[PDB]
């Protein structure tokens, strides 16, 4: 039960020892012995982390990765002093592949509504990422560092998502506004998943985006804003599966089709326009499921359509043209309803 | 609430990597951006801490510091390796002020009674002094450890005056017992207090007068002796506010007034001797208060009237002398009642 | 109470400050003031251990040990600066004479039922052989090292054994398997004190005769060889009380003798062979407790009689000399009765 996670977390605070003891020893007989009391123990964790992760039970395997993600520095210091990279680069698939369901983790933290836990994954990842250093605070993989300093800064700002949640849920102790939280930080982990693949700059300007909604939506705080945000927040969300998608070049488009929207939210704050800023995101949320489709000469077919219209809002804002830009987002919005119908 | 201090716990340990990972990618830019996501947070519970102490709400503002005082441990890597000393000297004054308030927390620990508690504060302080020797591990500020070897050795021997009564409520469950040792220890508070100011030699040798407290008291325990140690418990507290006021040279003229007397405790120890010694400390917690007044001239005016009777009982302790101090300990606790008056 | 107990680890926590501060400070007048808040603090616990091992509870003397066996740490920074070995071989002491009582503890787990304990003792014995590690890390006792990688080697292995017992009592729910199993665990802490003592190959191959007690129960469990895995479990168990006489020779020479028999297990598997063997192990548990009394020319007088019958069912192996090693096998065990009476 619990008692064989107990169990288990000895073996590695042995393995710790017996290397560190038969590398002083000349025990290379010893020391390939200790160097099998950690490859030996990892494995009944991830299979145990599998099938915690396949009952949709949170805080075992939770408590599943913090040990896991230890062994690593364990076998840190052996495949260093063997010198054999054939073994250091095995715990290298071993904290990668590692951290690769630790997101998975906090996608329905969120998505389920536990604040508490959301933040709870944080340490996860940030005490695995000093898996990475310790392995090459001398060593160097340039390559590798490039990874950790823009995962890294992946996970703090990720958790900065989730404290205006709580300082809007508890400075607006609402069900309209924890509702919104709940889903403007179900919609903030996937910023974390689509920086943590190879485009860095895709979800670093991301959450840039989300963050001028709670910027905007402490500016000018409606209950027909409270949905504007929130038909935002799960509408930028998708974004990344069109980054996850090659598109990258689709997505940053995407995800900044909504930066010039929410600019055009507190300069403009009308009820009337309100309603057209928030009746624009829908297309995003079906332009999304476009890119991660595949049509990025029709993604960006109606996307180069808001361009012109883009200049139109810029261009001209005057009450007509604003509203005119009104039944031109009813023209926008409808490119993917024949674009969703394909 | 106590979600969002563990949310800030995962961020200090987000700087810890970031700056060691951002030093050993030359990312100045983002190692002064991990020097900033530091910086960014220890305000944070600093001002948590402020509101917690204001509210008089203990085990959390315990553990606010716990995760503030660790935050000096990352920005000493931090400032090492930039050699910047205007950021350095930045965290010697987040180290400052804040063992600042970690004592008086433990003031009203035996102030009101939490005896469990005031052994729970000697962690932060031994933990946070370890702050500056990781600090100066290497570098050397000669100063500052004239106060850490001065401030450690005013904890370890602080908390050892919680130990007496703790085996003096267990060796004497009673309450004219746990009352003196809620207020023997409420009186020792003081002392750390009084040796944490650059006086180290006027809180060395005032526990030292509590010292001798409990020894005539385990040897000779009266329920007026009882009553005899707690009026003296209480009485040389107040010798810190003497020394906490430039009046060292009457503070320590003013703990060392008590010393004579518990060792005339044991020697002519008469029912009739104690309570002319138990009679004899009350004008000490007048004269502090004089000595926290300003009547240095007044209080050793009156300070120097006890020099003569202390070289009476010494030199004439027979039973007509001892009891003719007697009679002069009267006329001594009238100086205080001409000087409390003023 | 349970306070003295958070009253003390502060205490040690003040000793690694003041020790590397002193040891930084010329000061060896508090650098052996720190050397003396150390050993004027770890007999306190020694005694609390002791007495709280008199009392038979476990979870306190267990929480005695973590916080006793860190001390040795701290005292390995001070010895080694001062370069004193008479200081030095001090902690050598200090920590050999705990581990001593550590494994006392862990013999009452099983052998009272306690399962979740049997692993929690692993953390000390695992935690403390560390505080020779970092005493040698860099220094070299080459006969200490000798006993550390013997020592670490088993643990890990010995709460390997435990391992088997849950998945035994989970593979198989059941009181004639969870009473097998709390005893042949009750029997394979044995082997933690035969190879604790010099002969470290004595014990190393006294689990692995239990290693195939559960290779041949899990290959023919009957309830009649959950009775043979068990009469031999606490059978084997007493061959350390003679590797813990001299008699490793004769040890070794016991722990053997149950080899041949368990693989005469699966290779004539009936019901009558069983009960053959089943009924051969007794006297081992008679013999054992003869070289645990001295009759090592008379244990080996009743060991050199089961060999020529141990080269009996090798060489007549068939059904009627398996048989006939079963009317050999009662006359076999009738030397027990004839050594026991003695």
């Amino acid at each position: 039960p619990e008692l064989f996670l107990q169990d288990l977390r000895s073996l590695v605070e042995a393995a710790r020892i017996l290397a560190r003891l038969a590398r002083q020893r000349g025990d290379e007989h010893a020391l390939e012995r200790a160097a099998r009391w950690a490859e030996q123990a990892a494995r009944q964790a991830e299979k145990l982390a599998r099938q915690a992760r396949k009952e949709g039970n949170l805080e075992l395997a939770l408590k599943a990765l913090q040990i896991l993600v230890n062994a690593a520095y364990v076998l840190a210091e052996i495949a260093r002093d063997r010198g054999n990279e054939e073994l250091l680069e095995y715990a290298a698939r071993l904290a990668e592949e590692a951290a690769r369901q630790a997101a998975e983790i906090w996608a329905e933290a969120a998505r389920r509504g536990n604040q508490q836990l959301r933040t709870k994954a944080a340490h996860i990842l940030l005490r695995a990422a000093e898996v990475l250093l310790e392995i090459a605070r001398d060593r160097g993989n340039q390559e590798l560092l490039e990874k950790a300093q823009r995962i890294v800064e992946a996970v703090a700002a990720a958790q900065q998502v989730a404290a205006l949640a709580l300082r809007l849920a508890e400075e607006l102790d609402s069900e309209e506004a924890k509702k919104a939280v709940r889903a403007i930080a179900e919609a903030a982990a996937a910023a974390l998943l689509a920086a943590l693949q190879g485009k860095d700059e895709v979800a670093k300007l991301a959450l840039k985006v989300l963050k001028e909604a709670i910027e905007l939506a402490k500016e000018n705080r409606s209950e027909e804003a409270l949905k504007v945000v929130l038909e935002i927040a799960r509408a930028a969300a998708a974004a990344a599966r069109a980054a996850e998608e090659g598109k990258t070049e689709v997505a940053k488009l995407a995800l900044k089709v909504l930066e010039e929207a929410i600019e055009l939210a507190k300069e403009n704050r009308s009820e009337e326009a309100l309603k057209v800023v928030l009746e624009i995101a829908r297309a995003a949320l079906a332009a999304a499921q476009a890119a991660e489709e595949g049509k990025s000469d029709e993604a960006r077919d109606a996307l180069r359509r808001l361009e012109e219209a883009i200049e139109e809002a810029k261009e001209n804002r005057s009450k007509e043209s604003l509203e005119k830009v009104r039944e031109e987002a009813k023209e926008a919005e409808q490119q993917a309803e024949d674009a969703r119908e394909g």
